[PDB]
């Protein structure tokens, strides 16, 4: 029997006689939740109760935006099993992953809570010449207004977090679109919202949305920011409607490895590598699809890797030694499936998987993969990792560059300088040392160059991009 | 009479050949000063591929190096100071006193950059957070964004280009500059300026004024990684829409309110600066103060003095010392104020003074209780005009001042202490000037706008913000032996 | 009424064993409430070699696990929150609402040190300033200052201990504590609480009552790196004076003025702020109100108004829900405060209200103009007496308001913005309090004073700079391969 | 042949009249080449209360009259660059090349603190933290100290007194500057730059030359609100202790090592960098490589290039081009390292090169295995001395780095990532250099020590930090009407 959920209208849990959404188990394809789905009217009027709401919103005390947030830790912190087994439900991520999302999700709401209480002012002399005598400035940031959010389905959660949370901690109204495949952690974080009290009338909206009604989050004039998580071909022609709104891209990958030493031995060394290269299932932005190895390293590297791939644990996600779980869809399954077929075909050696059994892509090591095929240009987005040798670390990091996406590298070295060569010369927004990129700290800046989007999410970060400078220009104040 | 001709700049290196010219009139007696050659579409095409392949050696330079470039701007301009002052009266028809202004705002421009380039700070973070984070730490550095697409005015053709030039040269970001057509000879001075500077590497910098066919390239083009524009609001927001992947700064118009509950420090000092604001470069100017509102107790006296100091205005020939007012960019601009001027008063507008024109010469002018129906009071004039208007309560004032699709600067004049913070509060604008009218702006303070007044902030660190991206490099167990 | 036993903290352990035993007494009944062992020269021997031990592990823990540290502190202080602020009470003799709202602060102050932790941040600074410099660039880091001497006072006995202990842990310096024999019960509160937290390592904390003859080790030590002191003014200079090569932080008396020149946002608002500040724990603060300037056309109406609110004040029984006013620490201290409002009476102060003694209690007095020879005037009194003036000048009011050797606060009321600002940048203090009385103090606002008020800043950000060291790694052409 | 009458400072106004008269030598001939007027104990207490006087005055200075100040005093420093740098080697007898070295160092102190100047930024804090504190918001700005007592030293006679000089006139501090007797001209050539100068206002310095019986003035005096002082630890200490009330900086001296795990870039390039750390203004510095750890791989090689560099050093007339060895500051000093390295030797230390004293000349010397009872190794030697030693184990060398009273920096020469953190984690100074000997100064970096080798730091920002004093304007309900 599927679960009826409500969906968030103006801060009120709403279902009436709208059309129902089927959130289906990604294991066992079973319909397990119906959503309702707004309706035109609907996201009308949460725009209107958002931008009705914002003035109480920016009058709200910076103790009340941490109260907010600290409810919502709280509760995630009481509801932790219920929410990951949710998740895991919804998505097919393995219940260790699903946990250890919850566990990121509640560190990203208390971030934000801690940096609610720290919205801090410059007190500017502005007297930097004769002309400007007199003159002193306060610098103050202010909310941006109402926030349109676009969440996607590889982390239903804690990338709905990095949005909401910001948005409390500055004190934006919001509407958020969550992605139709994966809306219950969402609206779970809904359910949570709609019970405090500190939070005003209006100030939030979760709302999964039609095709035909997709584009009034794009697109509308109410709205000051537009902040978008997900696919690069969207993402792009979303900026290029949006109008006047600020944007905010977190688009895709298509991250690097270097492998110069062991640090600081072969078996961890391999470890960070599998979890680069396997993690979420490659379902990730920062997925490690490319890895680049010296010669010198390379035999013992690609047995070593080759060997923990074979002993993946792939099948049922809500097993607890479950390592792999299955593919969002059975067509993405099949995409991936086509993509490693045509690596093949145009001249990569398959070391390990490579075959498909439903939705279920077993953890794939391709060898000399060329650029001209699709696995190897474009994001994976699957349990695939590319394996190169390289002779010389100048031309591994030109390699690594060799991408239209920049989101994050990763590198493993013992050599100061090659270290530092990295973080100047690699064109991306994380440079990870000593670990492999799929590493993110969830305060730290987010993001990327290139075609992997624009500006940065990590909370303080996220919540620059939610505020607005303000500078109280003050002449001959104090003169009596 | 013989016009100068003038060199454009492509790739380090000035430019003229078997290129079309372009006319560069003086603005008070409508003579072709200036002959400029217009760049071709090869031209632009060359210049960006010159930009992308000196991106490296500019990111490559030292903090120093490219202190050592602006600080040789600052010298250059102090010594030819006179000249680009009479050449910016000229061909912007400001007053010779407001040209000099300029310069002298463009050399604090271009200096404060020089002492910016050598403070681009980045972080050292702790990443150890929890303790799923445990051995993490984390350095956040700044690096240039890479090639910079450049769109100046014509109201502040030499400080509206250092604006945007100075932090482009501060962080190391490669540019290429479209001057505007009107007033392209203050970006040419910078140019004859830039060229000579060796620590410069080759192909940092084009500066070419080019045809309406080939403008386009400056909003679509791949290869620029920023697009800055000062100009139209209608131009600049289509800019955004085409502008595809790159990221994009905005500095549009405005409808700059002043709210006047207290002379501060006296009457005689408050109209000076009323007069300071609403007739700013003759209100062509994106914080000139379009709208006055005065509190009842404060109006007939305000309204007396303000109206009789404006009769005092001197108008006429930019080049001469006491001129306060000389004429607009063109006789179409003066037509165009013209007729909202009229229009103002057809819908039922008192005018209090001039509203006449002369060719490209437009009165100074007040106009009383002008209604929102009216273009004048709707949208930005770009004129010496001044709409007067009388309040009662204070809230309703700030609300009045909001009451606008423009939100640059406000002006507030209050001895209140309450009332300052309330306007600070509540005015949705990207400045609120206190005790001065809104068309002070000080070059390194945050200077932009809310609403259509545009996206982002100028104000040399603030513009280097935008032109700088951010990388971190997390760190697991780093000097751990 | 059988005394309760306490326990001292050794190198992270209670110690008890054949020390010599200290009576605290219960401030309003005078009975022995505790008895706690006095630690011998030995002991603070220990203490100050397991500080020195305990460093290196201090300095390697997880900024997350200094946080949890502080996070477990908060849970405590919640949970036995009413056994705290009875606890309070009981050794301090301040009402217990004012000793609940010293364990309210107390929680405040160990989160924003908990928040604190996890968000110390360092630089990554260019250092190719000019030519000479060129390749180089570094990194500059906080570092724990090492083993810090905490020396706290009797009139906050937690939350003036909290302001030492929370930064200590946020930054990884391990302590030890000499807290007032007077009121010590308190910090073994927050002794017992870390005892039991398993992430602090061994030795990371001593709370130690030392006797006259030992307590010079606190400020002489060698070992210890930094002394904090709260306290008298002429113990604190003598310790700085003593202290050796160590860095010393001052929390001195005050003796804090506040100017009354408009009533904001009204009279009664205005009087029960006025109240709070001239009656702040009973007058025994180091912001209590002690000066009083209220503008001569609002005189009359002030003093009516605030003379009568303090004739409604509750003394009495600390532990009543209703109680005001609690007794002075000692009836040597009520004594003191007795003689000098006889002194200032007869020195030509006029007595308005109270002046008089009961064993340890004075009752609420207000004196109107007591002159600069007067004792009440010139020094700190400590004690629930204000000295009310008169002024016709504002600037001369700024001026009386510093005309003090102390400057640790000062207050003000105005609706002028001039007035404001002139105030905070006149005053010669470490913070002026706009629209309330100075006895106002936030845990995260920087606290301290000038002159004899002491050295640095508390206020927990302010107070972990004082414990941290500056490193810069120097790095030449790092990067190049 | 005939000495030069130099004037002295006395309230911003050259001096001179029937005071007596300090000879000036120069260091390399012996003969008096300047008589410099000796201030009384009354020009002192004039300075003193010309400085309170002036107060003020410099407090109500525009940032850009600060601005103006240091600029003009950078112009000054160019255009007299040749003659200071004469005068420099001539009473300091540093050789020519590092005369002029310090000369431009001080160009680039004097400039950052010009920019520094126009850049006290304070904080806008928001105080409602919890809901007790509900309504609350904070200004924190920075006010200068007061007057400053300055005590500079002899081995960088104008660049450590720009570090001292630059800060308080970039904040707005008026000042009474010591010079050392031995070399007071580049103290007195500033204050001719200074007293030109119309935009500081009269009584902000005075430069004294002080006999022995007048000199405590400086360190006890109640009127002065920081007392800056580099120099001797032993003199510096004892000042810090009889101070009183004033806040105090030290900058005091060091045993500098360095560790050489690698050749970073190459052998040619590490021997170089030793060279100039090992013989940095002949030794006569607070940051000289006084100590080498060489790895066992590495040790044969570097002890062969490094001897053999040194044996080609130029010891000379300092006045000669080529001469990279000048004489130590008196023949005293020089029989003072001469001791040392004989008692190093009988101690069992291993002569490699040098040891032989030429009345104040001292030649490079390099002494192997040195003990830690042999002074030459416990003590700053600060002559041309280098102790050489070997090791095996990484975390062995930066413990015996560690192995010091001092505490001001290292250096280490390492291609490894983790040792390079490791030594930034574990070396117990204020500097950790990275590729580079430990005599590395940037003039904008944070300067100074742990241990015996000062307090606070020095770096124009860094320092005008301790020229600062925090103020927090804490305001209620401000902004409701």
């Amino acid at each position: 029997t599927p679960k009826k959920y409500n969906i968030f209208l103006a801060s009120k849990p709403v279902d009436g006689d709208r059309k129902w959404l089927d959130v289906t188990n990604k294991y066992t394809n079973d319909v397990a939740a119906k959503v309702p789905q707004a309706t035109h009217k609907d996201i009308d009027d949460a725009i209107d109760a958002a931008v009705a709401a914002a003035p109480a919103m920016a009058a709200m005390g910076a103790y009340e935006r941490k109260a907010v947030l600290e409810k919502v830790v709280a509760e995630l912190k009481n509801r932790f099993e219920e929410i990951a087994q949710t998740l895991t439900m919804e998505s097919g991520k393995p219940i260790k992953d699903a946990r250890g999302e919850v566990t990121r999700t509640i560190d990203t709401f208390q971030v934000a809570a801690e940096e609610s209480v720290r919205i801090y002012g410059e007190h500017i002399p502005l007297d930097i010449s004769a002309r400007n005598k007199g003159l002193q400035g306060i610098v103050k940031k202010f909310p941006i207004g109402p926030v349109s959010m676009v969440s996607p389905w590889n982390f239903p959660l804690n990338l709905v977090a990095h949005k909401v949370a910001p948005a409390i901690a500055v004190g934006c109204p919001f509407v958020l679109k969550p992605a139709s495949r994966t809306p219950l952690s969402a609206l779970i974080l809904g359910e949570i919202l709609h019970k405090i009290e500190e939070l005003p009338l209006g100030a939030f909206s979760i709302l999964p949305v039609s095709r035909e009604d997709a584009d009034m989050f794009t697109v509308d004039e109410r709205f000051k920011l537009l902040t978008f998580t997900g696919s690069g071909p969207i993402g792009w022609d979303m900026k290029a409607r949006a109008g006047k709104k600020k944007v905010v891209m977190e688009l895709g990958g298509n991250a690097p490895c270097i492998v110069d030493d062991y640090v600081p031995d072969l078996d961890y060394t391999i470890q960070r590598l599998i979890n680069g290269g396997f993690y979420q299932g490659g379902q990730s932005c920062i997925h490690m699809q490319r890895l680049y190895v010296h010669e010198r390293l390379y035999d013992e590297v690609k047995e070593g890797f080759v060997a923990a791939v074979k002993k993946l644990k792939m099948g049922n996600p809500f097993e607890e030694d479950t390592y792999l779980g299955p593919m969002i869809s059975e067509s993405a399954a099949k995409g991936i499936e086509d993509w490693v077929k045509e690596a093949v075909a145009k001249g990569g050696k398959l070391l390990t998987g490579g075959n498909r059994k439903g939705a279920f892509i077993e953890p794939t090591v391709i060898e000399d993969v060329p650029i001209e095929a699709n696995a190897r240009k474009e994001e994976i987005f699957g349990p695939v990792v590319l394996l190169y040798k390289y002779s010389d670390f100048k031309e591994a990091v030109k390699e690594c560059n060799n991408t239209h996406y920049g989101l994050q590298s990763g590198i493993f070295t013992k050599d100061l300088n090659k270290a530092f060569y990295a973080f100047e010369h690699m064109e991306v927004g994380g440079v990870i040392l000593n670990d492999s990129p799929a590493l993110r700290v969830d305060s730290q800046p987010y993001g990327g160059l290139k075609d992997s989007g624009i500006q940065r999410e990590g909370v303080k970060y996220a919540m620059d991009d939610m505020l607005e400078t303000k500078v109280l220009v003050m002449r001959n104040v104090g003169t009596l």
